[PDB]
């Protein structure tokens, strides 16, 4: 794609805001609010379509889980509700593989979920897959080689190194090589065949470190840290770089924005958001 969406987000309260980011030229585009107020989603893409899929209306008047997925068409500036899941699922992980979305895991009420559910878009449905191994809220996904990987959250009692790899064609979960930290909240993501995962919350402090895993290695690596610690942070991928948004820092909520850069191994900051936010949902189309 050419823009970077980012969608909700909390401060105070769950936000509405739709913003863009167009790393070419330093722009940020400022475009139609979310219908409903949401925190703790996810934002992916398909088909030229941005998604927002589940999370949860943190407000002053209460706190609502939300089963929402909703589409927003950049050519109309408009969001339109789709098909609800089956289930709220708040601190949600989503992953795309040959054009259907996949809700991982994720919270209702004190219900930590394993299930996992697919979306197809051309039919508008939302079908049930096999559980993962693991319950897992804050969980981050990413998508290689056709395979999703889930990596870390909380299971309920336990915060999680762990991480499982879902294969569609088989329908089935296996456990995957730990991470070297425990990491709830952290932003996951794949670039040039490796699944990075960044930042979130090890039970103790905030994290400013990143590991990567190589899936022939099958070892998880450090790479160069950010410049902040951050959980709830957002994280896509734009042009063979990693750009993570926003998050808490264990005082505030961040409005930096970092670039890391796989080639030379280091990050730099490269805009802020209009205010600082955590928790939301991030894609490129
Ligand atoms: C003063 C901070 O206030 C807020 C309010 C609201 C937020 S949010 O809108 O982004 N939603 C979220 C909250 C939490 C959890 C969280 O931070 N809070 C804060 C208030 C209530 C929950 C998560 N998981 S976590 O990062 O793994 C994590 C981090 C810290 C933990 O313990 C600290 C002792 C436990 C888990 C989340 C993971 C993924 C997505 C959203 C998360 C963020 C911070």
């Amino acid at each position: 794609g050419r823009l970077i969406y980012t969608a909700g987000g909390y401060f105070r309260q769950s936000l509405s805001y739709l913003e863009a980011y167009n790393p070419s030229n330093g722009s940020w585009l400022r475009l139609a609010d979310l219908q409903v107020p949401r925190s703790g989603l996810a934002g992916c893409v398909v088909g030229g379509l941005l998604y927002a899929v589940g999370g949860r209306n943190n407000s002053p008047d209460g706190n609502t889980d939300s089963s929402a997925l909703d589409c927003y068409n950049p050519m109309t500036n408009q969001w339109s509700p789709c098909a609800s899941m089956s289930v709220p699922r708040n601190r949600i992980g989503v992953g795309v593989i040959d054009g259907h979305i996949y809700a991982v895991g994720g919270s209702h009420g004190c219900i930590h979920h394993s299930s996992v559910e697919r979306y197809e878009p051309e039919r508008d449905e939302w079908h049930l897959v096999a559980p993962m191994l693991t319950r897992r809220i804050g969980v981050g996904v990413a998508v290689l080689n056709r395979l999703l990987y889930a990596v870390g959250g909380f299971d309920g009692t336990n915060r999680l190194n762990s991480a499982e790899c879902y294969y569609p064609e088989r329908n089935e979960w296996r456990m995957i090589t730990p991470m070297n930290t425990i990491r709830s909240g952290a932003g996951v993501c794949v670039l040039h065949n490796c699944i990075y995962a960044a930042g979130g919350y090890d039970g103790q402090d905030q994290l400013n470190s990143v590991e990567r895993y190589d899936v022939e290695t099958e070892t998880w690596t450090f790479v160069a840290p950010m410049r902040h610690h951050r959980s709830a942070l957002g994280i896509t991928v734009h042009q063979g770089k990693i750009y993570v948004l926003g998050g808490y820092d264990g005082h505030t909520f961040l409005d930096s924005v970092e670039c890391y850069d796989p080639d030379s191994d280091t990050w730099s900051e490269v805009t802020r958001m209009t205010s600082g936010r955590s928790g939301v949902g991030v894609a490129v189309t």
